[PDB]
């Protein structure tokens, strides 16, 4: 066959991907990749006859045909560049006839650090306009690992990488007994690629996507010309979504570091390509008809060959393991059934050997929960977090790299929405990339497939929403037991002050009791034998007895803790904060008691005694909600009874894998936490309930030199705690639901 009259068609091959499969026709290049006389019109070419060899055209007939060089109108008919033009509000999608929807163009840039924007109008006048004139955020949080393949599919699917299955730029699938690599053919097999990506979510809903992926080898000018060509196609072929991908500024960034002087140029070059796009759209009357998302997959840190830890310095039988190196570590047995592979012995020998050590080993279950990086068969049990700026290798030409913890400033990236449906000159707070599938679905009138975004957490990005969020229905209503039993029946051995924003909704089927006291309020699980939440309010200037409301059948007992050689107990409401000593006895009710390992009590007690008081002076009062979390299967979802693998030796007292707190005050801190009229300020964590402090290499010193650091590492979104508990919080406030969602997606990094 031949590509004559077929270049960049929508289905021998002649579409944009045909190169990738080594299948484009003999004359693909000749006809489809035309490079003659460059990409800009110039004075000499106004008024020419059409010539077929040319790269793009500067004759009158080009405008209909769709294929003028993007500056033909500038150079030849007097018109200005888009960049040169004033910021004008787009209050309605000015589209041509038969455009059902404002089309959408996702413009990916690789390794685009959010700091690169500081550089600004000198280096990138076009991108700056998109930011200045549209809707932007100081930065966007990616996902971990901060690598390209995991981060691009998360934008496409709205899912965490453990969910969509692209868990790394490279992975071994123990069931497929095969491996996936950036460079290679294995990745082309769809079997690796779960969720429902945006191109599939649209096809199924009748909204046309086209051929969505380009072969990398095609240059960026040919790509954007072809995009403009397709937007003059008649209404039955025209796609309504498009995507463009620049492997820059990442390529240069690895070569020169992010703060390299040699970065100036690759970014101006990119802005070249963005301007061509707006110039091109303005000459097709489309520049006030299309929504354009300028977005990155990650940023970029400084990293040199000599900042490289070696496992062979820590381990003796190192030829026995396989290591996925770089800005993260993943370790598994090299050989099949090698009994001289002991994972316990690996973790132990990597733990705190060296004073200077620049990584930390985790069993994936023990990684902070915010990373949602465990529930996949291609995440090996042993994970090494690496310190920013450092590399881990196995055995003993670049200046930047990335892959680190996604809370890290250098790993943050950009987002700019600009078009008819995006707000005008609107700066919005940081958010996570997992929230972009839904928004992108809102921009095409698509119902989003099930995902990890919180639909409605981002409606303040847009001038009009096809989606109103609604609260979830309360599955189990509370009992309010009065006094019911006597202290003879036991064989052991508020809403104005303490529940400021309404009670959490229990979103699964069970029985539970609300219990009132002077200092706190609590919802108490009969199934789990402890509270699911304890709410209480410390103001700025601030023995275990039976609960006579709860059956002996449904209570815990001290005896169980005597049986268990390893387990102790702690209290959700901290006795240390009771208002009077009369009231202090309430804190020792068996219903405020929870099973804690001694190694954990050091962390818990420090938090309760020192930090809550602290945070209550700092933020003019706080309302804390604390409880337990069961996630034995590490899916990030609350556990059913049949999944709990640990009980307090002897009993039916289930052991939590984590404990959470949600800490809230008035954002306006001139008003105390309890007398607050406007928006909230929140901070949060989920701490792993482990029996050692082997995570904290400083654990040997006084709790002030290491606890608060441990907590900050396990900062978490309210939403994360909602997934883990099946509770729903902030259901009774003075604020609009979508603002509460935004509140509930907020992560307080400490950078
Ligand atoms: C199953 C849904 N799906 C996933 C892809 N997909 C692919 C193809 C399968 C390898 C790549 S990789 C790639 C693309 C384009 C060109 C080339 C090339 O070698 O020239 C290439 F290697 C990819 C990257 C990011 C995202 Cl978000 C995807 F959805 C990607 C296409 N569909
Ligand atoms: C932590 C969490 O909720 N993860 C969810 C996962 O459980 C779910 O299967 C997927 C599709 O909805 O989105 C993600
Ligand atoms: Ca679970
Ligand atoms: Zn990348
Ligand atoms: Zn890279």
């Amino acid at each position: 066959g031949s590509c004559k009259g077929r270049c960049f068609e929508l289905q021998c091959r002649c579409d944009n991907l045909c190169k990738s499969y080594t299948s484009c026709c003999h004359d693909f290049d000749e006809l489809c990749l035309k490079t003659a006389r460059g990409w800009e019109c110039t004075k000499d070419r106004c008024g020419e006859v059409r010539n077929e060899e040319n790269a793009c055209h500067c004759s009158e007939d080009c405008l209909a045909r769709g294929d003028c060089c993007t500056n033909y109108q500038v150079v030849c008919k007097g018109e200005s560049h888009w960049v040169d033009d004033d910021c004008e509000e787009i209050k309605a999608a000015e589209c041509p006839a038969g455009f059902v929807r404002p089309p959408l163009i996702i413009f990916s840039v690789d390794g685009f650090r959010a700091s690169y924007m500081k550089k600004g109008s000198k280096v990138m006048p076009n991108i700056e306009k998109l930011r200045s004139c549209g809707t932007h955020s100081p930065y966007m949080r990616p996902v971990y690992p901060t690598k390209t393949f995991p981060n691009l599919y998360t934008l496409a699917t709205g899912l965490y990488p453990e969910s969509h299955g692209i868990v790394g730029n490279s992975m071994y699938d123990p069931v497929f007994d095969a491996t996936f690599h950036l460079r290679g053919r294995e990745k082309f097999n769809h079997r690796w690629w779960g969720g429902q990506p945006l191109w599939i979510t649209a096809t199924k809903q009748g909204v046309k996507a086209g051929t969505f992926f380009w072969s990398v080898v095609i240059p960026h000018e040919r790509r954007i010309l072809t995009i403009l060509q397709w937007l003059t196609l008649p209404d039955h072929e025209r796609p309504s979504v498009y995507a463009f991908y620049s492997e820059q500024p990442d390529f240069s960034g690895h070569k020169y570091g992010p703060f390299g002087p040699e970065m100036t140029n690759p970014l101006r070059e990119i802005d070249k390509i963005v301007g061509q796009l707006m110039d091109g759209l303005k000459q097709l009357k489309l520049h006030r008809c299309v929504n354009v998302i300028f977005v990155g997959d990650h940023g970029m840190e400084d990293v040199t060959c000599d900042r490289t830890e070696f496992l062979s310095n820590y381990l003796t039988n190192v030829d026995d393991i396989t290591l996925v190196p770089g800005t993260l570590g993943r370790i598994r047995s090299k050989f099949s059934n090698n009994a001289k592979y002991d994972p316990k012995a690996i973790i132990a020998a990597l733990t705190c050997k060296k004073p200077d050590q620049h990584f930390k080993p985790y069993l994936k279950q023990h990684l902070p929960k915010r990373l949602h990086y465990a529930n996949n068969r291609r995440i090996e049990d042993i994970h090494l977090l690496v310190e920013r700026r450092w590399h881990v290798a196995r055995k003993p030409f670049f200046q930047g790299d990335h892959g680190f913890d996604n809370k890290v400033n250098s790993m943050q990236t950009v987002f700019v929405g600009y078009g008819s449906t995006f707000k005008y000159k609107t700066k919005v707070p940081p958010f996570e990339n997992i929230e972009l599938y839904n928004v992108m679905c809102d921009l095409l009138g698509l119902k989003p497939a099930p995902n990890n975004g919180t639909h409605g957490s981002l409606n303040h990005l847009l001038r009009t929403n096809t989606f109103r969020p609604t609260m979830p229905e309360e599955v189990t209503r509370p009992n309010y037991p009065g006094i019911m039993y006597l202290q003879s029946d036991f064989d052991l051995g508020t809403e104005e002050r303490h529940l400021l924003y309404g009670r959490p909704a229990v979103l699964y089927r069970t029985r539970y009791d609300i219990l009132y006291h002077t200092d706190f309020e609590s919802g108490y699980s009969e199934i789990f034998l402890m509270p699911l939440w304890t709410s209480y309010t410390v103001s700025k200037q601030a023995c275990v007895r039976p609960d006579v409301r709860v059956s002996p059948s449904f209570s815990q007992n001290c005896l169980a803790y005597k049986n268990d050689k390893q387990m102790s107990y702690g209290f959700l409401f901290p006795p240390y904060l009771s208002s009077s000593p009369e009231a202090k006895y309430d804190a020792f009710l068996v219903t405020n008691m929870v099973p804690m390992y001694p190694a954990f009590k050091r962390v818990w007690n420090y938090f309760q005694r020192v930090l809550v008081k602290k945070y209550a002076s700092e933020r003019n009062g706080v309302n804390v909600i604390s409880g337990p979390i069961f996630d034995y299967d590490y899916d990030g979802l609350h556990d059913t009874e049949d999944k709990i693998k640990q009980y307090v030796e002897g009993s039916s007292i289930p052991v939590p894998t984590h404990y959470y707190s949600i800490i809230t005050s008035c954002l306006d801190f001139t008003q105390p936490a309890d007398k607050c009229d406007g928006p909230l300020s929140v901070s949060s964590f989920i701490l792993p309930h482990r029996p050692d402090n082997e995570e904290s290499c400083n654990s040997s010193e006084d709790e002030s030199k290491w606890v608060e650091e441990l907590m900050k590492m396990h900062t978490a979104r309210v939403r994360d705690i909602e997934h883990l508990t099946s509770l729903d919080f902030f259901r009774k406030t003075s604020r609009s639901y979508p603002e509460i969602l935004t509140l509930k997606t907020y992560l307080h990094t400490y950078e």
